[PDB]
């Protein structure tokens, strides 16, 4: 219903990587990432990206060169996901804001323009049949 | 009235947590909770996610482990508070934009139409009445 | 002629805070604010909120407990400034892909529907009047 | 046609600033910037601000004092070609969200309405015919 279907999103990749991380990296680095909790808080400071390559990556990756991708995919992913969520709730926003409350009227002042349309015919339909019984009585 | 609204919200939040703040780790951390006003500062810096593990929250989470919840949440609650703002300005922004003059400038343009369905229609009447009445005259 | 009124704020407010901390604080931390050259880069980074308060203003603070203002004032100006930037350009953007030609097709669909509506008005006015002559003679 | 044509710019300006920064850098900051890659993460981290004075644009001025063109050229273009990406991506979902509906609602709207006036410039062209015929019955 909504951003919600992202919000879990971001919560399943944090979470997959969380346990990626604890996987890779428990054993040398475990301040980080020794326990599964270790992992998280160090995901939502690189999540945060504070301090995320000089303070948790750079010195991680010294000891697994290959690890960059693991820490660079992580910002990717969950940057473009916190993006969404952002935009999402931007429009969701607005479309109460505005988008909502003016859809209404702009349906619901076009539904009197149409009565009053319809009235006009009625009125123009019951004179044009008057005439056309004056043409007849005669 | 509005956004100022929100920006109250922010305003009690800081200082729930300052106080909580200092109450709570001031003996240990003097530098950063030692005071109020102390405890505000860290707190800002914390909100512009500027060092907020590895400077202030990492060596108070040795300190007392739990303290991570205190954390953590101030930057979640701190943050989708000021996501609010950032958003209610994006919106009173677009007001000033677009929709004040458009949307005034569609009621109008109504206005016009709709007066204009009414006089269209006065005359249809009238045009009634004096066929209504050329009828009776002659029959 | 629109953003750019504020990019000129922005840049000025930049100004007054590069002269003012080259004079507040240029004889006591010369590496960062010795010069005015110097202080315009010191305030890049922090406008970049880059290590601001531990590695800048905090260093500061020892020397000028009140300094803090200076740092916390900027942070919250330079902040909204640039906010408004990104609105300004997301508003300015909005108005170019979208607004700019709708507000001119509405106005346009408006001008059709009242002169489709003058029509009936003249048709109306003469044969409210053939009825006048008509009734008349009678 | 759209965003990852902007994407590949910052594809390039990722690219470019990368070997410049090879061949500006690698003797002196080797680490930072000893080969390409090594270069290209630097420079994800410079432009998610992780760090980028503090850690690695301030030693480098040190080393070569006018580098500061080359860090602070990098974080505002880099940014701002995000920011488009950012804004281009926010419209397009608006376009999806909204406009695309409320601009073909409303072409709907006005179609019906049309058809309403025109069917009354009929009846009231009819009932001209009929009046007409009144005056030459006589
Ligand atoms: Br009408």
């Amino acid at each position: 219903p909504g951003i919600a279907w992202i919000a879990l999103l971001l919560l399943v990749i944090f979470y997959v990587f969380a346990v990626m991380g604890t996987k890779l990296f428990a054993q040398s680095f475990p301040e980080w990432f020794g326990t599964l909790g270790a992992s998280m808080y160090t995901l939502f400071q690189v999540m945060t990206l504070e301090s995320w390559s000089m303070g948790i990556a750079r010195p991680v990756i010294e000891a697994y060169p290959w690890a960059w991708i693991y820490f660079v995919s992580f910002i990717l992913v969950s940057s473009f996901t916190v993006l969404n969520l952002f935009i999402g709730i931007i429009i969701e926003s607005m479309q109460s804001a505005h988008w909502e409350a003016e859809d209404a009227k702009r349906i619901e002042q076009e539904q009197r323009a149409h009565d009053e349309r319809l009235e006009m015919l009625q009125l123009i339909r019951d004179l044009s049949s008057k005439v056309d019984r004056l043409e007849r009585r005669s």
